[PDB]
């Protein structure tokens, strides 16, 4: 027996995107409600990382399908796509992308399924957070790197030191994006109490890399002293 429910509220992956009603079983084979949402809940981490715009499309297409007889279920090159954005993602969380969504489950080419007609953090490497240095060193990070925020984390409203392209809105959630996947850096970054950096990095074609932190100390001088001069220092 196939029936059609109400997408609860509490299903966060799907309480938003447009439809309100699904199939039991979905195409991952669960049967109920109780199966479906804490199953859900487990990618609730990986889609506000923001890796592939079409991660949630993919996921719910699975999870919460439309009221047919008929599965549409996603084209591989989708899969694909969000697969090789994403499983870099999990993997920098200790988890791997699941053999139940496997590509080659779906089908190839583009008939009767669902296919297509913004700087993305990666998982990377935890900068050193610099403790005992001169403002020197933070000015020639300044020039080297395209752009450097002051940030307060326990995730604040940002300061721009070198803004270069970014928009205020786009940096606050690049930042929080990249917090989120690299879990082992946060952890060592939050240590609250609520605690001050500037971050330097690039925004390279089309990542974003962190490549410098310094802490901002309750009685810090260098940090203070470089953002003064950065204005008219030359590089």
């Amino acid at each position: 027996s196939t029936k059609c429910v109400t997408i609860p509220t509490e299903m966060a992956m799907c309480n938003d995107v447009g439809y309100s009603e699904m199939r039991l079983p979905n195409l991952m084979g669960h049967t109920n409600m109780a199966e479906v949402v804490p199953k859900s809940a487990e990618w609730q981490n990986l889609l506000q990382t923001g890796c592939h715009p079409y991660a949630r499309t993919f996921l719910c297409s699975l999870f919460a399908p439309v009221c047919l007889d008929t599965f549409i279920q996603p084209c591989r090159s989708m899969c694909v796509a969000v697969r090789d954005s994403c499983a870099p993602v999990l993997a920098c969380h200790g988890h791997s992308w699941p053999e139940s969504l496997d590509c080659d489950r779906f089908p190839a080419g583009e008939d009767m399924c669902l296919d297509t007609l913004l700087p993305k953090p990666s998982c990377q490497g935890c900068p050193l957070i610099e403790e005992f240095f001169s403002h020197k060193t933070v000015l020639e990070a300044f020039c080297d790197n395209n752009f450097a925020v002051k940030v307060k984390l326990a995730e604040g409203p940002v300061e721009f030191i070198k803004q270069g392209l970014l928009l205020p809105y786009d940096t606050r959630t690049m930042i929080e994006q990249w917090l989120l996947i690299n879990e082992n850096c946060a952890q060592k970054l939050i240590r609250t109490r609520p605690t001050v950096y500037v971050i330097a990095g690039d925004i390279h074609h089309g990542k974003v890399k962190v490549n410098r932190i310094f802490h901002w100390q309750k009685k810090d001088s260098q940090l203070t002293l470089a953002t003064r001069r950065w204005r008219h220092h030359k590089c």
